[PDB]
């Protein structure tokens, strides 16, 4: 256990930061991911050997679509990483272990489709799982990769304990439904505002824990202009592909999904700045203060589409 893995310079430096996005260098990922679960769990957490093994694994099981892919999965674990080491003292030990794992799995075996089209299409994921199918799915598969020899990396808890940490990432991963998220946001603002937000009452950590994952599944709103852009092409490349699939069962795509409708980007993204995000990262800022760089950079993009409008940019 001598073994620490170490990062060059530039990304020890940066890795700490929100808005740090993680390289063009894939084989680069897991190490990057092993140096944050060494940082903010610690070299006790896992052993070395089953946790490379699970890793490796949940790689080979994310598909090679536009943007639900393995960066997109190491990249929501980063901002876990940065949320997580920011607020030292709030989260317990089995929160630690449990959360950067949740967000490596969130989107495993993900097609590149929405739950709707899933429903639409009558794929058999659509009856096994009626609500958050595809999320039902993604906690599914990571009990699934748990289960293979050599990769039981939460070998050393307690039965109660091993209960406790699946019971962390099924939660989270669920909460990664954006359909929820609207609600759990509404009830967090409310009790926040009342002051009745309870970090010991057990259903008030499943909130900011599920507000916690919106933020770090939502992220590519909070770094870097030029990452912001050009993530966004990816996300609009698989709405488009979806699109194209709802006008192959006779159904008109929504928008968002609608290549047609490419010129209007700008507006789609105001809007979902001013609906989705925004409101996600203030909601997170009044909970958990240090997290107040997400909202700042999120508002800074914000302001970047709104030149994109006015032909400034
Ligand atoms: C989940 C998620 C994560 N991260 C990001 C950055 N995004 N961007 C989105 C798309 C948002 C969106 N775009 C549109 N547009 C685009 C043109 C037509 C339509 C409108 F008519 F509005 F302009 N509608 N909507 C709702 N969804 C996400
Ligand atoms: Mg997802
Ligand atoms: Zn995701």
């Amino acid at each position: 256990g001598l073994m620490q893995f170490t990062l060059p310079v530039r990304l020890c430096k940066e890795i700490e930061l929100f808005h740090f996005d993680i390289g063009p260098f894939e084989n680069m990922w897991p190490g990057i991911f092993v140096y944050m679960v060494h940082r903010s769990c610690g070299t006790s957490c896992f052993e070395l050997e089953k946790l490379c093994r699970f890793i490796m694994s949940v790689k080979k099981n994310y598909r090679r679509v536009p943007y639900h892919n393995w960066k997109h999965a190491v990249t929501v674990a980063h901002c876990m990483y940065a949320i997580l080491q920011n607020n030292h003292t709030l989260f317990t030990d089995l929160e630690r272990k449990g959360l950067l794992i949740a967000c490596l799995c969130h989107d495993l075996d993900h097609r590149g489709f929405s739950n709707s089209y899933l429903q639409k299409f009558d794929h058999p994921l659509a009856a096994l799982y009626s609500t958050s199918t595809m999320e039902q799915h993604h906690f599914s598969q990571t009990v699934s990769i748990l289960q293979l020899e050599g990769h039981n990396i939460f070998s050393t808890l307690s039965s109660s304990e091993y209960e406790q940490v699946l019971e962390i990432i099924r939660k989270a991963i669920i909460a990664t439904d954006l359909a929820l998220y609207f609600g759990n946001r509404k009830q967090l603002e409310e009790m926040y505002q009342t002051g009745s937000l309870n970090l010991n009452n057990q259903s008030h950590r499943d909130r900011v824990i599920g507000l916690m994952m919106t933020a770090c599944d939502l992220c590519s709103v909070t770094k870097l202009w030029p990452v912001t852009k050009l993530t966004a092409n990816d996300i609009y490349a698989e709405f488009w592909a979806e699109g194209d699939e709802m006008k192959k069962l006779g159904i008109q795509p929504i928008p968002m999904m609608d290549r047609d409708k490419k010129d209007e980007v700008p507006q789609g993204q105001l809007g979902f700045y001013n609906a989705v995000a925004i409101p996600c990262y203030t909601t997170l800022t009044q909970i958990l203060p240090p997290t107040e760089p997400l909202l700042k950079a999120c508002r800074d993009n914000l302001s970047q589409w709104e030149k994109v409008i006015r032909g400034e940019e």
